[PDB]
């Protein structure tokens, strides 16, 4: 048994995530495997150097769950698949979270705020399109203790698309 606190696919209009800075994480009109008209997001600055693309979620309410289980979906190309690709391309990204007791964060406020985004794991593929299938990963973060939390997202010179991401409990 399980309960859902947030999915990207639930969203009809648009995700408005906040991309820091904005020449990275872009929104973007996709399809799940199944071919559902979804909200994603993508990143692919591969050939510029010094890439520290972050997004992050709306505020999300925790209710009384101590741990927040993430579920992934998500497509990543080969470096190696890319031509006359620099030695700095990736190919994994990062998941952290925020804990808030309210809505602190703006997109009009600086990206960084007092407490650290807190890192939850490095997400990498199983398979990269080079052709390969979407991935899913499940993670966990906890044990949480204010009202709520966002998630957040660092690339930093892969070429991928999350596709969608549901934060979900266990009953």
């Amino acid at each position: 048994d399980e309960e859902t606190l947030m999915d990207t696919k639930w969203v009809t209009s648009e995700l408005a995530w906040t991309s820091h800075p904005e020449s990275g994480w872009e929104e973007v009109s996709g399809y799940d495997e199944a071919m559902n008209p979804i909200r994603t997001y993508q990143v692919c600055n591969v050939r510029e150097s010094s890439q520290n693309n972050w997004l992050r979620t709306g505020f999300i309410w925790r209710r009384d769950v101590q741990r927040v289980y993430v579920e992934l979906k998500f497509t990543v190309r080969d470096c190696n698949s890319i031509p006359n690709i620099p030695g700095s391309c990736k190919e994994t990204f990062n998941l952290f979270y925020y804990e808030a007791d309210s809505d602190v964060a703006s997109a009009s406020s600086p990206f960084w705020m007092e407490n650290p985004y807190v890192k939850v794991d490095t997400i990498a593929p199983d398979e990269s399109f080079s052709a390969g299938r979407v991935n899913t990963k499940v993670r966990s973060f906890g044990p949480l203790s204010k009202a709520g939390f966002y998630l957040a997202f660092q690339d930093q010179g892969a070429c991928m698309s999350l596709i969608s991401v549901r934060a979900f409990y266990k009953k």
